[PDB]
């Protein structure tokens, strides 16, 4: 099994001490081809790139989620939360069953009219800049995805339209990616905020079926604990994939007139009114076709991870003893010549005009199975109403001929992307 | 709305009792703009020739697929099989589901290796001509697309390059009609039942399950499927490269252009899969050719709930449109006016075209997915056809259009030089 | 004539040499009454506390305007800017008639709508805060004049409301007060070249020319005046409308008949201008706030020739008088003994006001004129403000004002209950 | 284009067949907004009523001073005075270049003395009043303004203090708005008197600058006709209008005490000694403010008329023709809610507390360009120097609860306005 270049004995692990180790990865299964081995002192994990081995990887009979080292660090803060539990603890199926009811169309129309609250302060900060102002892409919607995960999920409201300092868990997370005792005192700072909001609540979010939902399974509510650590969980998963997705596609967007265009006249015929209705977010096909592509080519939460059940073997190759791990490197998955032809780096969104083209587990952005992303419906809505707000609005510029430059956290994003922002005048 | 000329009682029925009825429509569109008004006793439809118009009657959520009058008598032969069904047909989205992979760019490398023996047929016909001896076009390429259809289809040989000349006796219309739906028939299901692995979407069908419902296709609707390949794509495939081989011959530069690209792009006897997805500038030569003769020149839609077309056409659930590719492709709002010439360099980057201004596979979930094989097909056969001869318009050819359910040039004929390149 | 404690050769400088200056004279005024010597090295000046003076004082065929120590070291910055410019200077009197006729009560028509996009952007702010949130009242209040000045000045958008936090930096004091200046000078100077048409002091500046010289400002001159707006007609507003907000918080029952009123007066979603000429009685607390805390606290004189004051004190011409305006709003003689109270009665009628007792906006032809400008954003805002919040004094705010040229209530905050009311 | 009920072929002349022309005129201008026009028979003329038209019309260069039919009439014993000429009259310009000087700062410290003597008598005959007897108002701002033009003009008492029936002029201006002899008679005593002023005449006053007196421009002084005509011409135009401002300012003042107590407060500040000096009534700012506001309410020559020079557009709505007819109606001028304010009819003199705050061509009591008062420094100066020696001097009570009655000759005054003087005892 082919293996990167090793650090005596640190093995491999020397490889991602650098700011970009899911960049590094991608280059490592360039040179190195659809599975590679990666050892650390005291732990193994095997890396998948092609569709052939991730789609044996995603049959549910023979692997589970694991948490990889990373998310074992984060459930110092996000518990036994959806995202950060396994399977078998008790709290994931209970949570899982409340939970998705909220990610149902009925609730997702309820969640329509606080997203465009928050699209309408996104537009409107826009319209008030000044000639040759720029915007700061990937800070505005993050401003944007944070409010909006406020606002729908527990009616609280960040405010961050209102401000240039933040509201402690980017803190958290950095640490996890004199340290103990700021460690502590942000979990402390998360926790105390999150437990008042709780407390003190009569409304349309996540947080009331929280509070009022039972597990049709085993009858019982969660308790206000694993609710805190539910809230932690939304504004760590369901925010900042969310700000990458809108950012990159506003890259690709820029950097691809012709598909700006066919957005563009897309928004203006389809937004007739001065607020985008639900139905008329479902009718933006060519939007979510944008979307798609700019999760195919930078899923925004890049790699997820998993462990043999059992023993077994891999694409009739690799053999695997039971819990032996695997890491699954989607934006590769999303690279595999043999699924997607030679041209996968272009930006064509043309790709998803016929969906039911696309072959089974070739296209992965939210995960897997009974543990794939449960805010997918929720991201996609939200992205597709700003987004076509956004190019029904404004006229886009690359005014910096901008690089390309992926900061990467939990998550993707670039950074340092900025455009300039020229108004159709079109009222709001 | 306007509408053209009627006939009393017969409303514009008369109009289409006509040989080359898309043609007639073609000119009543120059005539009256981007819609129109067409009634017959009984029904109404409204054609369609902008992309004004157009872009918003290919919005899914607005339009759903037709079945004309032509594809209500085609689904006698044809059944539920994927052309001639409606969408909310269970067997639809089954064998949409089932049969659209099979059918990626990407799966045209199983096909490749049967596209190449039946295209070195057709060029050997050619080599092995005499010297005053000339070629019927679409008479070879349907013989080749015949073919091509058969052995990737189900791995069946047609042998049409052994022959001079049932299905296409059917697609005329009333007791003959029973017959020939009976051959068909008893054809295809004993190949079915006599199938074992092949390269083919015959072994697809019937190794394949449908995500959603978990089912295979059944061996009825395999049958339908079967016979919808060959009535969807081999006349179509074959207009086309025979449209194409005409406006090569009528624009010579054009010709000397592509012939160069296949002189540098096919180095080796024969053509391999990457090679033909290098012909760049021959697949700008068959997209200009469907713009200018989409060889499947209409398709119908109803609107899914009351709305208005272009703020200004109120419809009703139900209302029907028909469009009309040839004249949306005509659009000089889009085009600019040289739109009657023939010039490649329109598709120099594809993806300038604007959303929904080029139409030649129809539209979203109800298009052509056999789009890429087709593509595959053509530009390997042309590639290779510019390679090996050298092309003369001998009698300086006249553009005659027959109308089937497809278009095609009747009596197109040309002589060939071989290069003497071999195989 | 009276005279605070001396320091040897210092003489009465280091009485300013503390945190309140104002706060400081006033106390001193209460001392020594109304009329004092103030000594330093080098100068001299005097200090007047009562109608009966000041009266004298504002006649100005005896008196002009001074420039104090701060306005002169301010006009290092501001220049010959209205502000900060002699009545002799070519530049006042041709600044004076081009900008003055712009700010009539009847021109605040055209910044209405400009006024209530920045009140409107304040509501907001208050209404989206969470249940526990307190609002930092200077803070925004500083938010909205500046935003104000900046969008009816020049159609320029300061977007405070969009921000937490040079020109502050500059009015402080020597190498750092250079590029405080440079800054200004770039960001204005671009924005007047830069500029078609708006409804905006700029424009009216570009397009003006004085009826007596003829000639309009030149570009500089524009400069110094754009300045000025924010330097003077910034600040003194944020204050007045903190101030106003302090007393109605610390007497219940006139925010009551306030609020009453904005109420009964603003049906509408958002204010019209005829509207907030209606609202009388916010204006009249307006007005007793600037009683109290007149924002602007002092202005200075010179005698034009000699003469003397109140038929006791000689001053020879050149002689320097500073207006002590919160001692003279707080004249027993003209106002009663109850001075200290806050009572928005006083201005009832507010014709029945004695010359020269009330003059939060100086005086004569070198008064604010910015007056009615400063009063309809200020009437404007504070009835939105009580149109749709309650306020609540939570921590029992103890009155702390900060001097900088103005006066402000440093670290006011209040909580705001939504009373749910749509704009 | 509006225009007021008509009467057959008298069209709308009957309008003006009323006590009250110029009030009718008014109330016809609130209803029909800022012109209207007015036919009679053999006639038409176009009344203008907002600053926006109004100063339009101001424009030299467009229109020139029309005589009206008042006018015309009055030039039967006016002659060609400057009132009563056309620009175009040689005479016009000759006198008026004469006459400038006559109003020089230098001239108006020579009247100072003059007025202050006739302004002493009037201050006198109040004092001398016993209790309880009351003031005619008007009759007595008339005797002054009479004597004070009489006197400084050339150098003539008319002694109105010594009289109750006066000295034909009026009988002669009524006739103008049997008959014939009467008229004729009465031309012929204003002539004779004059003429003999003018023989009889070493003097500081208005007839001498027009005995000794060259125009600079052509050389020629006015002949001894012109200076009759100028001199019937001082009293008709600077002697009724100034009686009118003060008898209006006395009464706007009994009706605001807070504005008399500011003017009053004002002129014992200012008013030191026991005459007031040149000096002094230029500090009388606030009593200066009074008399403009006076003057914006009730401009006691109301109306001045003018013709179009060549074809023009007014206000790019209204064509014109060479020759055509406006008037220009002043107290509706001064009540243009767009410039004044909607409080247009409350009495403040703090309007002009800032002048440079009036735009261009608002206020307008004093006419017109080249065409405007020459009196109305002279006017000013009379009426602020009486003002503020009345309210040096008295306290006044409106003991009849006067209502407003507005007499119309060519000017306007308060008929019938009556107060009660009390002395405040100090020596004059
Ligand atoms: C485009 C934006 C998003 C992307 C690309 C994304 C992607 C993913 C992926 C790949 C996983 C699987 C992780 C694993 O297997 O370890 C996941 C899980 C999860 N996500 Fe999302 N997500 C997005 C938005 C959201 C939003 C908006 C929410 C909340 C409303 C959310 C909440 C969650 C939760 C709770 C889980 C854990 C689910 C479980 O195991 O029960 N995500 N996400
Ligand atoms: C140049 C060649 C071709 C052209 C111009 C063409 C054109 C079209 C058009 C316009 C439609 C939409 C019809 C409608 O909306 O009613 C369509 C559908 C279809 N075509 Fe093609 N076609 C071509 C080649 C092929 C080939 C090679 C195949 C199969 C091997 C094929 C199979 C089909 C099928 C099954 C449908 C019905 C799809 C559905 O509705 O699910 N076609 N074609
Ligand atoms: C409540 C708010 C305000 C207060 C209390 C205030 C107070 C004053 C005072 C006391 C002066 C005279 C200064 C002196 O004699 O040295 C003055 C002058 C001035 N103010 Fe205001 N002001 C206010 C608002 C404004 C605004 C909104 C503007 C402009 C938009 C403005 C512009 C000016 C200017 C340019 C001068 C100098 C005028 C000159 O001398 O020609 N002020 N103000
Ligand atoms: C407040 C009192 C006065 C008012 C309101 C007043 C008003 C006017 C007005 C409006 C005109 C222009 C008439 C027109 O355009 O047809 C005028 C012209 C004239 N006035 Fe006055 N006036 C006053 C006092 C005086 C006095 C005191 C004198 C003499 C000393 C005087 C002498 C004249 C003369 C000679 C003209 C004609 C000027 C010319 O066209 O050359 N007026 N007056």
């Amino acid at each position: 099994m082919p293996q990167p270049k090793t650090f005596g004995e640190l093995k491999n692990l020397p490889l991602l001490n650098t700011d970009k180790p899911v960049q590094a990865l991608m280059k490592i299964a360039d040179e190195l081809g659809e599975i590679f081995k990666f050892e650390a002192p005291g732990r193994v994990t095997r890396y998948l790139s092609s569709q052939r081995l991730i789609k044996e990887a995603c049959d549910e009979s023979r692997f589970d989620k694991n948490l990889s080292q990373a998310l074992k660090f984060v459930r110092d803060f996000a518990g036994d939360g959806l995202f950060t539990s396994w399977t078998h603890e008790k709290n994931w199926k209970k949570a899982h069953n409340i939970l998705l009811p909220s990610f149902s169309q009925q609730a997702m129309k309820g969640y329509h009219a606080m997203m465009v609250d928050i699209a309408v302060q996104l537009v409107q900060k826009w319209e008030r800049l000044n000639a040759d102002e720029h915007i700061e892409v990937p800070e505005d919607m993050t401003r944007l995805t944070l409010d909006t995960i406020g606002l729908c999920g527990f009616n609280y409201r960040f405010n961050s339209f209102y401000r240039d300092q933040p509201h402690s868990m980017v803190r958290a997370l950095d640490e996890a990616m004199e340290n103990k005792r700021q460690f502590q005192e942000d979990i402390k700072v998360m926790n105390d905020l999150v437990d008042k909001i709780i407390a003190d609540r009569q409304s349309d979010d996540l947080l009331t079926h929280m509070l009022n939902g039972k597990d049709p399974e085993t009858g019982e509510p969660l308790d206000d604990e694993n609710i805190r650590y539910q809230i932690i969980t939304f504004l760590i998963a369901g925010h900042e994939t969310t700000s990458g997705l809108l950012s990159f596609a506003l890259y690709f967007l820029v950097k691809n007139p012709h598909v700006l265009q066919k957005a563009a006249e897309e928004a203006a015929r389809v937004l007739v009114d001065p607020v985008p209705s639900y139905k008329q977010v479902k009718q933006l096909k060519y939007v979510g076709m944008v979307l798609n592509e700019a999760l195919r080519l930078w899923p925004t939460a890049p790699a997820f991870s998993l462990y043999a059940k059992e023993d077994t073997v891999l694409g009739g190759e690799y053999p695997l003893e039971k819990g032996d791990e695997l890491m699954v490197l989607i934006p590769q998955l999303h690279r595999d010549k043999t699924i997607w032809g030679d041209d996968v780096e272009e930006f064509r969104p043309e790709r998803f005009e016929n969906p039911s083209a696309i072959p089974q587990h070739a296209f992965k952005p939210f995960g897997n199975g009974q543990r794939a992303c449960p805010g997918q419906q929720f991201a996609l809505h939200e992205a597709t109403l700003v987004l076509g707000m956004m190019l029904k609005h404004f006229d886009f510029e690359d005014h910096t001929n901008y690089e390309l430059d992926i900061k990467e956290t939990l998550t993707l994003k670039p950074e340092g992307f900025v455009v300039k922002a020229k108004s159709k005048k079109i009222p709001l």
